[PDB]
């Protein structure tokens, strides 16, 4: 920081009291400390350079043998080829000018150094700055090696020898099937859907019992819309620069881009919409119709848990991982992908009511239901006591384990009211008052830690952007406010279902209100990804990084 | 052979760029032709290496200075170029102070002439470095440092190696852009200086589901109501269309992979030129309007609407769609299309180019779309079998063209061979036609002379036959070449990977010859009034794949050996310079 060192030297410059007022000690006395202030600035600016050319230096070593490596691998080819081999050739003049910028920091930032050292000398009238400099600037790491020069000569040999047969002036001079994969699935599963509805419309009139169907189908339609907006969601993240890929702590290279999940997603729609036509036609009677979802699950499962290397592998065992830390808990330290995936299950519990439904259905208000519909929030609430187990800081781990407690209280009143009104006792208006309490009391809970804490919106620093904070990513400044309006509809909107679905308050329309509300939250949690992830790549809100 | 090193190098080093295969090969020769000193005197090879210097000198002297002058001509013009953009956007800024479309084209062009600057300055670098490397090996064979000397006292002072103006220029357009078109966005400028694909997959989805809805619905719904035949005739050239696009862009895939420069053949442009994909992607929209054509036409949609308004309405957005003036839809494309099929349908008067004679062949492979149009008017004119002329002339129209196209070719070029003999081969289709037609006319009628009138359809029908096959097997492929060693019964040079696949192709269109003369005979005349109809229409998609065939072929050919003695002396003019054209030389430096 040249510039703030210099203004900080005429800052204490102007500042300097004069003998003609004040003792010449206190003089003596308040240029010692200012010394000693700027030696520690000093001290801190040399730590931060030299580490991170260490870190480059490290870097740029490890490029140099993958690519001697590589050199090597070209080499035996030669014993598609030569677009190769030019290939490696960008590589090596990619990195030769990485090298070069490397050098261009460390020789600015000497003569940054030395020049900040002599003009400290003739400002104080001291030779101390000569002195620190010698002791510290010139041996410094960052100024003592060569390694970085023998690295470059290295290079421009290698360059010269097995890449232009010996010339060395070209060695200054120069140094689908996804997409089309994911339109059909995608064409074939509107096509399938208009057949849906237009079957819907007429071949089943208005007859049978089909709601038990739709408590089966809903889970499967909510994962396949979780998936594909997920998918929108990596492609949001990747071009506003947002870099998740280090937040998951996922592989720089070899990751799902967000073509892979769109054809995914493409593809179960395409099973669930084929299995949803199969159950409203009526095919062959050798099979019953009770057998298509039970089919369509049975294949999503195997195909997340096949043990062939088949589709995507490697995303399959990282997501099985993923789950199994993030279902027991507390014996597993909490990473940033075990608790974001606990808050895409609390967005997703439907799925799991919708579970438990089909189980009770097939074999055949309980307090079951109630912890089957509270797992999620059982998930999260363990681990913030596990993260403020290990980090000892109450704020802000105990304040969200009471955000995910407000809901375990607003579902277990919600219960107790629904048992105590089927029953016939009086004491169902306590209940009932003690639910609507609770129930705003969560909402605004809820709420609150989104905009605030989760986006990190609403912030004194912010300069013009009003109600925002003063670093935004995304371009257009309504999209912020359509996110805040929309969150404050859907946190309502969410705990009325989450109340309907788990208890018998809304025995008559409860069921549509479920059906119809679902979709919505996941929509907001597809909101919220966006903005988290934001202010994670900014703030750093989770702590889970240095 | 010299053929197909012409195709792949004339333009290159006989146009503007260094050669560098030749100076090799005088090398070769010399080392080869150089006397020995245990035989003549050693003052009579120290003769013959001064007089093989000073040529191999005079003629590198020459590349020198056609270099120097393309290099001073190409600079000047791409000076001219910047200050009119210059002015053009100046001019641009000032009416700013309409226009956001002006300068979006301003910017099409900026980017156009950063790419012909890139162009120029790796010409700048190739010959620089094939003057480079031809005078070092020169000075390794011969074991005289005279090559270096000389590449001193020129190629590195060679003015063409030093003006700064062309990198000045870059470095002007790359300032004056980002000042001014990137609001300062260095990195935009730069990107700027996969839906396709999505689209081709998702009309490719729509049309397959919708493909099994329409095989349902005719195994089920059925529907007694008129007869269906009209409708098959109607909407087989529908059908036709769309397979033969189909089947085309696989063909501009497979040439694009195999090498073959089917861009250059054609006479397009050398950028901006349509790939498979987009093929690709209006035949699966096409394919996805018929289906939909067929379903309602099978459903019996509003009756307001009557059921003989859906293919009507198809063919006409069909013909709208290609002649549509509005620049929106592959405009540059459909105009060339529409000035390709206006010189093809006028043929006698004007001379015949490479394209203009392979429309006229897929003509003839698509002859039942005519034929389809013919009975579609019959149809909606008398309802609301039968020997006339009209239908055989309609059948014979494409032979005609073709026969036409031949004789022009013939006046123009004055040679028998082979303008004469492929006009025979188009006039056994027209002995064909008529004598079917005689027959079947004779026939319903019922004269006795019917039997002659057969035995020359038969004969003819044999004829035409054996000519238009050995003429593929022949002349259109070239197969059967006396100079293939080890290809049995194929050529010298084969460009596609497997061996199989010509065989295949002889197998099959053997056959398939065969197929299409009895198809013509049987659609054009009454020869089968009862199983006659589901004949023509099993057999036109099976020519459809057979023309599908010969096209690979044909191009491989026309590419190697140059069988329709089509490329001429190009013209001077001036030289883009295209990346295909430094590529040749970036591989051939390296052996």
């Amino acid at each position: 920081q040249y510039e703030a060192f210099k203004d900080m030297l005429y800052s204490a410059q102007d500042q300097a009291p004069s003998v003609e007022v004040t003792d010449e000690d206190t003089v003596k006395r308040y240029f010692a400390k200012f010394e000693e202030k700027f030696f520690q600035t000093c001290e801190k600016e040399l730590a931060k350079i030299n580490t991170f050319y260490s870190e480059k230096l490290a870097e740029a070593q490890r490029r140099f043998a993958t690519l001697q490596n590589e050199l090597q691998s070209s080499l035996d080819a030669q014993k598609v080829q030569h677009r190769n081999i030019k290939d490696l050739k960008l590589a090596f003049s990619e990195f030769y000018l990485s090298l070069i910028l490397l050098q261009n920091y460390q020789n600015l930032n000497f003569t940054g150094f030395r020049k900040i050292l002599k003009k400290h000398d003739k400002i104080l009238e001291t030779s101390r700055g000569a002195d620190w400099r010698v002791a510290h600037v010139e041996v410094a790491p960052f100024y003592t090696c060569k390694k970085i020069n023998q690295l470059i000569s290295e290079t421009e040999a290698v360059v010269t020898n097995e890449l232009e047969d010996g010339d060395r002036q070209k060695a200054m001079k120069r140094l689908a099937w996804t997409t089309f994969r994911v339109g059909l699935f995608c064409g074939i599963f509107i096509v399938l859907n208009i057949t849906l509805v237009l079957a819907a419309v007429f071949k089943l009139e208005t007859d049978r019992s089909i709601w038990p169907l739709i408590r089966i189908y809903r889970g499967g339609f909510l994962l396949i819309e979780f998936l594909f907006l997920l998918g929108i969601n990596t492609y949001g993240w990747r071009q506003a620069g947002v870099n998740h890929v280090l937040i998951f702590e996922l592989n720089p290279r070899s990751n799902l881009s967000h073509q892979h999940l769109f054809e995914i997603a493409g593809f179960l729609g395409i099973l669930w919409c084929l299995s949803l036509l199969a159950c409203f036609f009526a095919p062959i009677s050798v099979i019953p119709t009770y057998v298509y979802p039970l089919a369509l699950y049975g294949f999503m499962v195997f195909f997340l848990i096949n043990p062939t290397k088949t589709f995507y592998y490697k995303s399959r065992f990282w997501l099985l991982k993923l789950l199994f830390r993030v279902f027991t808990a507390p014996f597993h330290k909490v990473g940033f992908a075990d608790f974001w995936l606990a808050d895409q299950l609390n967005s997703l519990s439907v799925i799991l009511m919708d579970l438990e439904y089909m189980i009770c259905f097939y074999s055949l208000t309980y307090g079951v239901r109630a912890i089957v519909q509270c797992i999620p929030a059982w998930l999260r609430f363990i681990q913030c006591l596990r993260r403020y187990r290990d980090t000892k800081r109450a704020f802000p781990h105990l304040v969200n384990a009471g955000k995910y407690s407000t809901t375990f209280f607003m579902v277990t009143f919600a219960a107790l009211y629904s048992t105590h009104k089927e029953r016939g006792h009086s004491d169902t208006m306590v209940f009932f008052y003690l639910w609507i309490v609770f129930y705003i009391i969560s909402s605004c809970y809820t709420l609150i830690w989104d905009l605030k804490m989760d986006w990190g919106l609403f912030d004194k620093n912010a300069g013009e952007n009003t109600f925002l904070r003063e670093e935004i990513v995304y371009p257009q400044k309504a999209y912020y406010y359509c996110a805040i309006i929309e969150d404050v509809i859907l946190r309502f909107a969410w705990t009325i279902q989450i109340s309907i679905t788990s208890t018998t308050l809304l025995p008559h329309s409860g069921d549509i209100i479920a059906t119809v509300f679902a979709p919505l939250e996941v929509f907001r949690r597809f909101v919220w990804n966006f903005f988290r992830l934001e202010n994670e790549h900014l703030n750093n809100c989770g702590e889970f990084r240095a």
